[PDB]
């Protein structure tokens, strides 16, 4: 997160690290006590998932391990669209203060809407600086007719943008597969941007969580 700020404490206790080892990989979002949200371009053959904690790479935080991944078929390494996955954990997570599921989407909230992403990406760039805390930005619903001013046909019809206009607030490298939450539902997952990061009225661009309630319900769906 590139000019942000350090999330206030449990404010984000869906927040999860999809580390490779004991380093940082991905965010992802904890949708229910087996089932974690991320962006497909974030899929592992293993991960350590680390729950409850602000602060990465966290020795007392519950680190549980998942081997299962479920991308969205349609994912496209050329273009990144479809770029959702869902990860099952080996274990189910004890929800507490520190660990909660994010509330999923009824509707997809409207350009304009405030919101706000999280993860442990750098701070920095080009030159990178990883923090120990979880930096969250606040950025609002950018319309896919002005978003496409900008990006034109890299965009496609389900990816969300995100920004702030004249500020470099923003996601970046290690930030992936986070949640961009709104008015209490998960809308976005981190996918891209430009680079370097933090540009003015540059969009962070989003995975929209809305056009995939079908999918995530089926794949998680535990009953006839
Ligand atoms: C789908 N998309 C095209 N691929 C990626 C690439 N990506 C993966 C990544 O960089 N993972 C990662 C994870 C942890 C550490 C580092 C890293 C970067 N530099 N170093 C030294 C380590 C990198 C990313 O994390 C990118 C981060 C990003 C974002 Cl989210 C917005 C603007 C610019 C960038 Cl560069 C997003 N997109």
């Amino acid at each position: 997160i590139i000019d942000g700020y350090k999330c206030k404490e449990g404010s984000h206790p869906w927040q999860v690290a999809l580390l490779k080892g004991n380093q940082l990989h991905c965010g992802g979002v904890l949708v229910d006590k087996y089932w974690v949200l991320t962006a497909a371009h974030c899929k592992m053959g293993q991960y350590q998932v680390q729950l409850g904690s602000d602060k990465i790479g966290d020795q007392s935080a519950q680190k549980i391990k998942a081997t299962k991944s479920f991308r969205h078929p349609g994912y496209s390494t050329k273009t990144h669209v479809n770029d959702i996955m869902l990860v099952r954990l080996d274990e189910p997570v004890k929800m507490s203060s520190k660990v909660e599921a994010v509330q999923l989407p009824e509707h997809c909230e409207p350009p304009g809407t405030s919101c706000t992403v999280s993860g442990w990406g750098t701070t920095t760039s080009p030159d990178v600086t990883f923090p120990s805390d979880l930096m969250c930005s606040d950025v609002k619903l950018i319309s896919s007719r002005e978003c496409k001013k900008v990006y034109k046909d890299l965009l496609g019809k389900t990816m969300l943008c995100a920004g702030i206009p004249d500020s470099k607030t923003n996601t970046c490298n290690g930030d992936s597969g986070g949640p961009l939450v709104c008015n209490d539902t998960l809308q976005g997952l981190v996918s891209w941007g430009t680079y370097p990061c933090g540009q003015p009225n540059d969009p962070g661009v989003y995975t929209q969580v809305c056009k995939y309630k079908r999918w995530v319900m089926e794949t998680m769906k535990t009953h006839r």
